[PDB]
């Protein structure tokens, strides 16, 4: 596909950039508004591969490099995730790095717009909690071009597991109407079943007191900080392995499974699939429900 | 520099996209009407070493790499020769003139007029350098490229040097056997290294000492050189001579006879180029002819 080539190279060529920009100590408040832009115009030259006319641009590259580095994130092994071998497509658009460290979902311009206004008080919070958060992990954001056809793709560390593969998926809201998955999405292999389906299997998630208190302590302040944002109509993302990764946490020795936990905020617009009430209520209704789930 | 900057960035990324590209055995017409440009644009981001706004074009990428290749310049050297030490300035030319730090490359700035000329003729030089094996005493032209820098454009063409990469050159003449005197300005002589010209070469009777086997060789070279370029209805080129006195690759490079009154190295090959002509050629001809 010509978009994820102009991607690949566009993510190799950013990287070879910034290899000679050495990093700040300090981000300022330019840096949320910086881009870098690339045209590409190729006649009668490289058939092989990508098109002879691209775009490519970078948002905030500074204030991603930088994202990367509080998450343990290395630029070199960043890249080597992203282009070493060709990410694998899942379903708009949804890649994930031939590696499964890192996810890349294809957003809209609206999607970037929204980005753009809450990235500096995300990158003041991601410092405040050291990393330590169960948002999603924004590590990079781009515009690839071909013929005045823009694509805006942004890249996430999966919060699913490198190796350990997810056999059961849950999206939770809490919410008061009916949350269930449809027949069509139930002939998947791994469908994203939802409230209701979550209820009627009476799954519980079993994971001991301290780690709860840690878990629940993280998703407060999590869920304060998206209400400070104004922001709402999020989920958690529950993944479930039967028998480095994040968000995981290991069942309890008392469990009635020898199960794995995944879990992290999410939105329509950073959902692990393919592009598609008060804020403060929305919350309380949300935890309400998730604190119900051990 | 900018200018410096900017092109060297655009060598190694021109460099760097055609490793991904494997060489075609065989060139194309095409190839001779490519081209491949990048617009650079930072906003807000790193006013540090090149510009946040600019421009590189390479002209016929592939063309230039088959060129390189026909010349026994392999890729990966002649980026290593361009960016990894920068280039020394010279200030004998009507723009730019940079040598590579390690002698063997030399990119001289020209015109856009100049530019638009030199395209027309490269197919019919690619097809000459072929035909004589690499072997001319014609400016080895290894690349030609277009850096831009806020609205001012600047064209850059890279030749091997015609000097030595070792033995520098003590004195240094310019030859066009022209009707006219053409004479070095006082100016100029105060130089350390001054361009001499076709009457300072007569009035210090420099001669070019070589033997019959090694001279047969060169005229016979020089012969087809020149029908070439009045072929192409080229004229006003000089023949490039420097002379190394040894008191201290190499493609133009003659030493002196055994017979020779100096222990000497010759280096000469054609100049001011690749774009009434038949008679420019013979008196060219006859003039270099009788430096021996
Ligand atoms: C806090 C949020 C993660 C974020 C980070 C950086 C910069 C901006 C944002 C953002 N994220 C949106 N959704 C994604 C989302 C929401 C909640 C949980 C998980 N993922 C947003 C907006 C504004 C409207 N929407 C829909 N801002
Ligand atoms: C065109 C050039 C400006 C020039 C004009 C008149 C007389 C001489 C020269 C000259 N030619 C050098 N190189 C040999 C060379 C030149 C061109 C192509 C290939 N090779 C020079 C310098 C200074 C250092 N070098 C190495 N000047």
């Amino acid at each position: 596909d010509p978009l994820v080539g102009v991607f690949l190279w566009g993510v190799a060529h950013s990287i070879n950039e910034l290899s000679q920009v050495p990093p700040p100590v300090m981000l300022l408040p330019d840096d949320f508004k910086a881009s870098s832009k690339i045209k590409v115009n190729n006649h009668l030259f490289h058939r092989e591969n990508l098109p002879s006319h691209f775009k490519f641009k970078e948002y905030c590259p500074q204030v991603f490099r930088n994202l990367r580095d509080r998450f343990g994130i290395d630029d070199q092994d960043y890249l080597v995730s992203l282009t070493r071998n060709p990410p694998s497509e899942s379903e708009g658009r949804f890649l994930i790095s031939y590696d499964r460290t890192l996810v890349i979902k294809e957003v809209s311009s609206e999607d970037i717009a929204d980005m753009h206004s809450n990235l500096s008080n995300y990158h003041q919070y991601i410092v405040k909690c050291h990393g330590n958060t169960l948002l999603p992990q924004f590590l990079g954001m781009y515009r690839v071009s071909v013929d005045n056809e823009d694509s805006y793709m942004l890249v996430m560390r999966n919060m699913f597991s490198h190796r350990l593969p997810v056999h059961r998926k849950y999206d939770l809201k809490g919410s008061l109407v009916s949350r269930e998955a449809s027949d069509k999405e139930k002939v998947k292999e791994l469908p994203t079943l939802k409230d209701m389906d979550f209820l009627n299997k009476n799954q519980k998630v079993y994971i001991g007191e301290e780690e709860k208190k840690i878990f629940l302590e993280k998703l407060k302040r999590d869920v304060e900080f998206l209400v400070q944002l104004k922001i709402m109509d999020y989920s958690l993302l529950l993944g479930i392995h039967d028998i480095i990764d994040v968000y995981a946490i290991r069942s309890a020795e008392g469990a009635p499974q020898k199960e794995v936990y995944f879990m992290g905020l999410i939105d329509i617009l950073t959902q692990y699939d393919a592009k598609k009430v008060h804020p403060e209520q929305y919350a309380k209704r949300f935890l309400d429900f998730i604190t119900n789930i051990f």
